[PDB]
């Protein structure tokens, strides 16, 4: 559990890394098919790697956890959810560029 | 199988019900966290039911063929393909009404 950028395995990780996070999250809702899914990713997945654990990123690829897309009501990928003590606090969806994310994660952990 | 409408288990089943289909068919990509798909889907089945033969309609629940979706480049759902002998030859993405169903449908079988 080292890592602040980590993919999603199942249902009970989703709710010890996510629900029952200490410090913020950002979820990362993804899957192979969407294309500005592959630029997104990795673009938060650095910028929440350079807050060394002020913030973590939990991706939930939503092919292999369709029950998670279901749960937290996506309705198109990418969608990156803040959550802060198992609430959903703060949501976009598509892509967004350096700028824009570093505004959000910001905001999010004060 | 005898039924014009069914779901896509799997690549071989995609490759011998689409890409080697006698007949047009309807590729109808869906999820089940997917809203509008709930209105799209029974609206075109039943209109391609009615065809008797005419076409056919292969379901294709995106989380199931990630495949799929990577290949015909589908990035979001609904998204309906047409295709005849193996290629896509008409599509739209999102809900259409009736008239704008049947005139999809009338290009497609002429």
């Amino acid at each position: 559990h080292g890592s602040t950028t980590f993919n999603i395995q199942d249902g009970p990780d989703f709710q010890d890394r996510v629900v029952n996070s200490e410090t913020p999250v950002v979820v990362d809702f993804h899957a192979q098919w969407c294309g500005p899914c592959k630029i997104l990713g990795p673009r938060l997945e650095k910028m929440v790697a350079k807050q060394h654990g002020k913030v973590v990123m939990a991706k939930v690829d939503i092919d292999d956890h369709t029950d998670l897309a279901i749960e937290y009501e996506v309705s198109a990928v990418p969608t990156v959810l803040a959550m802060k003590n198992g609430d959903v606090v703060d949501k976009f969806v598509g892509i967004k560029d350096e700028d824009q994310l570093e505004a959000f994660l910001k905001k999010l952990i004060g």
